[PDB]
């Protein structure tokens, strides 16, 4: 198992959710955060003065799958969250060693579903 | 040590805090997050009136811990987060490599 | 690579940002968080009853980097962030697979900052 850590355009994150429920992927997580990329460098210029580079509002999407599933779902997000322009985000893979379901108590094989 | 982290139904998270107190399991860092799970599937209804299904509130929780005591918390959790229904939620166990301690630079399980 | 996942106090945040962005390391994800952590034990009072220990604000870090940077970065984030009170917060180091940059499709080291 992994987790898919995707941080996305608040204006895009619509098309990715509808992107990843048209083929099945249903249980997310999801959490208002603030970033900054190169964009900007060490500072900015605000008529007269320096100003510091502004950490702007993105969507945290966190998704866990099975090992099968993990390059599905990297191309859904990809391509439902693509401008072309500086701020587009990027996405962490990160090894997951057990997933637990609370109301059943599965585990491992288990705890998430089947795609192929 | 492993970072655990638990997504609960706001209204159980004080009992699962109060489970992990009661067992010295103090040190934790919870976050206000929205989720869907499989209840709804593609779309709801209302009046030829499709719908999306929607990001509900759940509280995040993380805590990170030695690798002998992980199995002792993940049941802390779920004994304390269970209901039956639908969105109660899962656990999710990650690798943590080391951990720092800023007040003193202290590394390793002395640093939880 | 490596995740590291940083939570400070609101207060050293700033000093934070700009120790980071003053040695080049300008990608960075921010979250409002809530935290305890030994201080207070079991309970506290009291008005005069017993209460739980409060989560209380923190702003959580998260910065992804080589592993070659992840030293110089631990090091950055401590100085930056220290006070020398119980609640300065904990730094943990978490395995990255691989990273991938949505405006190009670019992996590895590569996809960075
Ligand atoms: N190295 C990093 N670690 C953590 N988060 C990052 C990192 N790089 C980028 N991000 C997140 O991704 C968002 C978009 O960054 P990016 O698309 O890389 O911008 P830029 O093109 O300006 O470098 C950021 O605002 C931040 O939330
Ligand atoms: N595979 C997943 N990845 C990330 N978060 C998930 C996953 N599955 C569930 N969650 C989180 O757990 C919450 C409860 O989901 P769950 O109990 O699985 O609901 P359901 O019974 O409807 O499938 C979700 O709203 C979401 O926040
Ligand atoms: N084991 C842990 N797991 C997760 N988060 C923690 C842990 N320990 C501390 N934290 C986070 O770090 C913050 C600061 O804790 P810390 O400086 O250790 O406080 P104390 O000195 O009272 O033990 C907490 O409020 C919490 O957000
Ligand atoms: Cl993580
Ligand atoms: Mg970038
Ligand atoms: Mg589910
Ligand atoms: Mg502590």
């Amino acid at each position: 198992m992994k987790k898919i850590e995707a941080i996305v355009r608040a204006e895009k994150f619509p098309e990715v959710k509808a992107a990843l429920e048209e083929r099945g992927f249903y249980g997310m997580t999801v959490t208002d955060v603030k970033g900054r990329g190169q964009q900007g460098g060490m500072q900015i210029q605000f008529r007269g003065r320096t100003m510091e580079v502004t950490l702007l509002p993105k969507v945290k999407l966190e998704i866990v799958v099975k090992d099968d599933a993990v390059e599905e779902v990297i191309g859904l997000i990809v391509n439902s969250a693509f401008t072309g322009s500086p701020g587009d985000g990027k996405i962490f893979i990160i090894p997951v060693e057990d997933v637990v379901r609370i109301r059943t108590g599965e585990r491992g094989d288990d705890s998430l579903e089947h795609h192929h």
